[PDB]
């Protein structure tokens, strides 16, 4: 490569498996939005949350794409696992696993951090900064938000909970 | 000092006193505000009111400071004590605790006017009148007003009700 | 707690000082502002700047409490200490006060980076450069800057020097 | 009277020597802006301060006869006694004459305040805490701070401080 300077063979390799995690992201959440959206669920602010997250995780992978081809390191693209459920229980069964994705998401990002680190590539270090580690605290605490309320809303009523979470929280 | 007319030592002790309980009280009311920040509490409408307090009692602490300084009066600040709690319990709990913390401003007030009309100290008496004795009666009307809704929501169902209370009258 | 990733006790004990020292800085700027604003020093634009710190060391406070909850950490309120003096003495002493007030606080920065690269805390790390590390060091540069004028005008006629400095560089 | 209640004789002859007062201090701050109009002199911000407390004197004692007539007394005008001096020296002295007369207003409602409060006079009370304290303390601070400006810029060159005052103050 005319352009590749300071970036490891590592970090290229790590970067291209951060992709497909977040195109698998991408693809789950999809899945889960869809599955809010069936006749028998119908709870459409569920479905938009999850939406808006497919288009989130998928603008992640662009954005590390477009960081290897500035490095000079080259996209390797893998199948993409289908999502691990076909069905997706109750709206708080569905955020416990958004949350656990969301959490695994995170710990690539730590552990491509200690890459970055170890190889002493500061241009990475920089990136994962500007676009990822944030956003990822920033939707996990907004998460944990949305746990905490749809578990103070089970009681005794769980579709009357299910359905004002819907209605008043993801309006 | 050149400036000071009629301002009793008895009253700018009082009034560095009542500065010290404002800003104790801004600093509780911060307290309670990101304790509903909490991912498990996570009550936005409960800290959006809290924090507001912690504002007022600061633009308070700073009307008490400005008016020392206009009579000729000299600032003295002491330690700031911790809140009374780290954690507040529901929101039923904190508006119980807000109203005792307001209870024990407005007296301070209340005894501040009879040191002032004691003194002979009608200045004294108009800036209370103008910026504190209305302001506070109506903030304690409106945490009443806050506790009975919490009260009639309570009944059976208890995260339900906070949940309801923060959604519909907090906004 | 359900979010917490990569969040030492260390780090959550670490934040919650600086907190009770942004907040000291905070309650010393007040002293400083009100002294300046005392009929008998009567400096406008001295009240004016100390006050706007007041208000940005409050900022920084807030910060760091919203970060501490979005990282699943708890906070945790001390007694404030007042502040070291209770009378500053001449535009002078308090700048050089203010200037030694501002290393401290950034030499707890410095502290606090070391001990997040010491946990390989990379949220923290990206917290501190957004919010704090740049813009200490350029408060610290302007009060240099400003010791370095006052200095230059002290010459014989301090009362001149410290009337024109107001007038002219603290419009 | 036809209106006339709770409008005691004294709170009546004490408003018309008030007039008095608040008349001759508008003539007292009517030869000191001319003073400081003199080509020997001439120091027009200083011209501009004293002809604008001519203005508000005025105002003061036009809002006292509007009340006499609104409460049912009847306004008793007395000779206006010239102004204490023809020349008024320097600005620090014209200031000081200044304070010392705006003491002796500030000296004659709190006069008023106890009358009034002797009588049971609860309308004559509010109208001075709405008119007249309060406007009284902003005065005397503001005359205190630049009494204190103004002493700083006295040191060896008297004239310099004399004319920087008048150019960055009171511009
Ligand atoms: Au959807
Ligand atoms: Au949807
Ligand atoms: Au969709
Ligand atoms: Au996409
Ligand atoms: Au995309
Ligand atoms: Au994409
Ligand atoms: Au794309
Ligand atoms: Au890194
Ligand atoms: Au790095
Ligand atoms: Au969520
Ligand atoms: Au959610
Ligand atoms: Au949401
Ligand atoms: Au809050
Ligand atoms: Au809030
Ligand atoms: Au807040
Ligand atoms: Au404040
Ligand atoms: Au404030
Ligand atoms: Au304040
Ligand atoms: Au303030
Ligand atoms: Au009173
Ligand atoms: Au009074
Ligand atoms: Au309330
Ligand atoms: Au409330
Ligand atoms: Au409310
Ligand atoms: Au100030
Ligand atoms: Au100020
Ligand atoms: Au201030
Ligand atoms: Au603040
Ligand atoms: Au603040
Ligand atoms: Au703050
Ligand atoms: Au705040
Ligand atoms: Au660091
Ligand atoms: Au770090
Ligand atoms: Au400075
Ligand atoms: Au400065
Ligand atoms: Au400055
Ligand atoms: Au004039
Ligand atoms: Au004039
Ligand atoms: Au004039
Ligand atoms: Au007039
Ligand atoms: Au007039
Ligand atoms: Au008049
Ligand atoms: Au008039
Ligand atoms: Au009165
Ligand atoms: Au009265
Ligand atoms: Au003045
Ligand atoms: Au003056
Ligand atoms: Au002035
Ligand atoms: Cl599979
Ligand atoms: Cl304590
Ligand atoms: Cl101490
Ligand atoms: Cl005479
Ligand atoms: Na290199
Ligand atoms: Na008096
Ligand atoms: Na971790
Ligand atoms: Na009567």
């Amino acid at each position: 490569s005319q352009i590749r300077q300071n970036y490891s063979t590592e970090v290229e390799a790590a970067v291209n498996r951060l992709v497909n995690l977040y195109l698998r992201a991408s693809y789950t959440y999809l899945s889960l939005g869809f599955y809010f959206d069936r006749d028998d669920v119908a709870l459409e602010g569920v479905c938009h949350f999850f939406c808006e997250l497919a288009c989130e995780k998928c603008e992640g992978a662009c954005r590390l794409l477009k960081m290897q081809n500035q490095r000079g390191g080259r996209a390797l693209f893998q199948d993409l696992q289908k999502p691990s459920q076909d069905e997706w229980g109750t709206t708080l069964d569905a955020m416990k696993a958004a949350i656990v994705l969301e959490k695994s998401l995170n710990q690539a990002l730590l552990d491509l951090h200690a890459l970055g680190s170890a190889q002493a590539d500061p241009h990475l270090c920089d990136f994962l900064e500007s676009h990822f580690l944030d956003e990822e605290v920033k939707l996990i605490k907004k998460m944990g938000d949305h746990l905490t309320n749809i578990q103070r809303l089970v009681g005794s009523q769980a579709g009357l909970g299910e359905y004002l979470f819907e209605r008043l929280t993801l309006k």
